[PDB]
Formats: C-alpha cells, structure tokens, sequence
C-alpha cells in the first residue's frame, strides 16, 4: 500500500495535458525518482482508462537501459500516480532547441540508442509509436532513454506515418518512420514535414514532401531516405539500420 505522503514533491519537471511530473523523494530510503501525477477526471472525460492501464502493463514489464523504468503505481480519489524513475540530464527535446541542432556523431549515436530500444520493444511485439523528442529522456550518464508509453500497443502530427494519420493497419514499421523523422529533425533542427497548419502537415506526411538543407552528407540523406517510404514494407528492418554504413561511421 504506496500513498501520495510517502513522497516529497519536488521542482515540476513536465507539464502534460491529463496530469503532471514532478522530483520527489520517497520518505522512508530518501530514493529520488519522477513521479506523473494524472488526473482521474480528464482521463475519463478523453477516455484513456485503458491506455494508461496498457502504458503501466507494457512499461511495468519492460527491462533495458535505454527505456525509461516504471517502478510501481497507486492512486487516490482524484488523482492516479505514477511512480517513475528519474532521468537527470534531462529531455532531448530542449537540448535540441538549445543547442540549435546536432552534429552528425551525438544524432548517430542517439539512434543506435532507439534502435536498440526499439528493437527490444519489438522483440516483445510493442509498437512505441509516439516517438518524438519530448519523450526521450538523458541518463545521468547522458544515455538515451525514452518514455511515455501513452501510445504504445501490439501489432501533433509530425511524427506519424502516413498509414496512422489516413487511418490503416499498422505495424512496427510505425517506429521505423518516427526513427526516420526522428534523424532527420536532429541533423536539420527542424522535422521533415513541419508546416503552420495541421491539415498541411498531414499533406506533406501523405505525399511524402521533405527536401534536405545542403549541410546533409549523403550518408545521413541515405539512411533517412529509406527510413521515410510511403509503404511501411519498403522500410529496413532494424537491423539494417543498427548497420547502416553511416551509422557504423559515427556511431557510438
Ligand atoms: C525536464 C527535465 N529537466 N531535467 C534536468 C530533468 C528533467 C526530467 N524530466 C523527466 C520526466 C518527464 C518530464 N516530462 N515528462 C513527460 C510528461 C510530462 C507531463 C505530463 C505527461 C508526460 C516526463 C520523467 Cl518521466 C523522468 N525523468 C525526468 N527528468
């Protein structure tokens, strides 16, 4: 029987749109971990009951270095908690837009990170597909961990592939995409279908419409090229990716 005054709460490190994530500290072993506070009453009224109940289930039995670990659950009246480990060095997503961009060894090595990550999950039959930046954590030791399971099952826009957005099946080859837009946004600071409209960015995923600024090698244009198809099948396992020449170059 876990409680919310076992813990003290900490700085609030997310904000989200159903609940929040905060440092806290449990009392009895001084243990720092991230604790997502979600808000019965919202969950209900979007209907995500069984969502949240598939993100604990999957990322409760989930065991690897680069996927945020789920410690345990619990929850009140009004609220339910989350009890999450905790990532230091922070969110991919703002080390980004701080450091403008990424060079082509730290986005390589990133990628190997997911792809092993991936791979993992696959190796379980788990899609992730809500793969972006602000849901890829740093390691104290500055590894790649992702995290919010709040999409993820078995076999904004930017980040889906054309089958989600028009409404088909789909399948691991979902990640592969969000791999693949995922590079790219890292190379260029921007990702590939980003656009002022919704319906626009769901035109530019559909046709497949993205153009490479001039300081990309044809290394990096390659693996992204392949990644991106408008045919799920068309894109290489991970396996292929974990090898892809450019990758092996500067990986690491
Ligand atoms: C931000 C930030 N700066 N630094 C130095 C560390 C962090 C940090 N954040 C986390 C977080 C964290 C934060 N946001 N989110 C996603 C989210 C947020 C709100 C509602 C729903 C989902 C996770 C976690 Cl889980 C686990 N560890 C974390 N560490």
């Amino acid at each position: 029987q876990w409680a919310l005054e076992d813990f003290e709460i900490g700085r609030p490190l997310g904000k989200g749109k159903f609940g929040n994530v905060y440092l806290a500290r449990e009392k009895q072993s001084k243990f720092i971990l991230a604790l997502k506070v979600l808000f019965k009453a919202q969950l209900e009224k979007a209907g995500v009951e069984h969502q949240l109940r598939r993100e604990v289930e999957i990322q409760s039995h989930l065991r690897h270095p680069n996927i945020l670990r789920l410690y345990g659950y619990f929850h009140d009246a009004t609220r339910v908690y989350l009890i999450l480990e905790y990532a230091p060095l922070g969110t991919v997503y703002r080390e980004l837009q701080k450091l403008s961009k990424f060079d082509e060894q730290r986005t390589a090595t990133y990628i190997t990170e997911l792809a092993n990550a991936l791979s993992y999950c696959h190796s379980k039959r788990v899609i992730h597909r809500d793969i972006k930046p602000e849901n890829l954590l740093l390691g104290s030791a500055g590894e790649l961990k992702i995290a919010d399971f709040g999409w993820s099952v078995h076999a904004t826009l930017d980040y889906l592939p054309p089958e989600m957005i028009e409404g088909r099946m789909h399948d691991e080859k979902v990640d592969l995409w969000s791999l693949g837009v995922l590079c790219y946004e890292f190379l260029v600071g921007k990702p590939p279908f980003e656009a002022n409209t919704y319906q626009e960015t769901y035109k530019r995923i559909s046709r497949v419409e993205f153009t490479f600024p001039d300081f990309v090698t044809e290394g990096a244009r390659d693996l992204i090229s392949r990644l991106l198809k408008h045919n799920p099948s068309q894109r290489p396992m991970l396996r292929e990716v974990l090898e892809h020449p450019w990758i092996t170059a500067n990986s690491s």
